[PDB]
């Protein structure tokens, strides 16, 4: 172990997903019927067993029901596919012309086109059964947001900087899609209020910060990977390796603080403010206690799961 894990952080328990083996079950039978596994030259069967990502589904999105579940760990399993295919294809063989027309390529099949490879299917399947429980406006957010996600990989060519930049260019706000689909989207009224921005912001953060934290064994030590909390506070500051780690725990934890502060308090405060109805108060409600979910249930995947892979 590179380090000896920090003093955590954590006011709301994990609570698991009661629908759980019926979407690994769906999810493995899906991520074959879509070619990303054996025959593929990224994935195995047991590489996508092992890595359990329905685990990290049901305990991110405790509440919503089976199939709905089953969605989400199909989407999961298919932008970590896209992250190793990409790795595997185009990154490994370092070729930017390819990848540059597949990422060219990716949008089209999220309007608001015959598939070459698992990814494109994955993404076709995914972007037909998805949207007719979402609105238009969330289909454009959370294409706008996968768009992000999948161009920052496009990079083959300071703390502050990287919590900031990684704010906008992580996979945070992606799942926070997910999860207002899981549970209610925010209305347009409040979401462009700085207590929502506040609230995205201290979430990814934290979600962020973590995830390097569990990630510095496999990425910054085995990979080789330069991107990492740990990393740079240790760069930065000279600081040893578990001084950087309690450091960006901290962090964590503040930005934890912040998050159930403008979450509990600010949020109901500008809902009320915008004179926004009860019904749509109830949904931001439901969001915010479905990030709170997805910040548990994935520190509790990474600790009963992940970490031992």
């Amino acid at each position: 172990q590179p380090f000896q894990l920090p003093h955590f952080y954590l006011p709301h328990p994990a609570r698991l997903n009661p629908h759980l083996d019926e979407a690994r079950a769906h999810s493995t039978t899906w991520a074959r019927e879509m070619g990303m596994l054996e025959g593929s030259g990224v994935w195995e069967q047991s590489d996508l067993e092992a890595h359990d990502y329905g685990l990290l589904c049901a305990y991110t999105h405790p509440d919503c029901d089976g199939p709905a579940l089953s969605l989400i760990t199909d989407w999961y399993v298919w932008v970590f596919f896209f992250d190793d295919h990409f790795l595997e294809k185009y990154k490994r063989s370092q070729d930017r012309l390819a990848g540059k027309a597949h990422l060219d390529r990716l949008p089209l099949f999220m309007p608001l086109p015959e598939p070459r490879n698992p990814v494109e299917a994955g993404l076709a399947d995914l972007w037909t059964r998805t949207v007719p429980a979402m609105s238009a406006d969330w289909r454009r957010r959370f294409a706008v947001a996968t768009e992000h996600l999948l161009n920052e990989s496009m990079w083959e060519l300071n703390p502050v900087e990287y919590i900031e930049m990684r704010r906008k260019v992580g996979g945070a706000p992606w799942s926070a899609g997910l999860v207002e689909y899981a549970t209610a989207e925010v209305p347009a009224a409040v979401a462009g209020t700085r207590p929502l921005r506040v609230l995205m912001e201290t979430f990814s953060d934290a979600v962020h910060l973590r995830n390097d934290l569990f990630s510095y064994q496999r990425e910054v030590e085995d990979e080789g990977e330069l991107s990492n909390g740990v990393l740079v506070l240790e760069t930065f500051f000279g600081c040893t390796t578990q001084e950087a780690a309690d450091l960006v725990n901290d962090v964590l934890t503040s930005r934890l603080h912040q998050f159930e502060h403008t979450a509990f308090t600010e949020v109901p405060a500008v809902a009320l403010e915008k004179g926004l109805t009860p019904l749509e108060v109830a949904a931001v409600g439901a969001y915010t206690k479905g990030l709170q979910d997805w910040q548990s249930g994935g520190h509790e995947w990474h600790m009963r799961s992940s970490r031992y892979m």
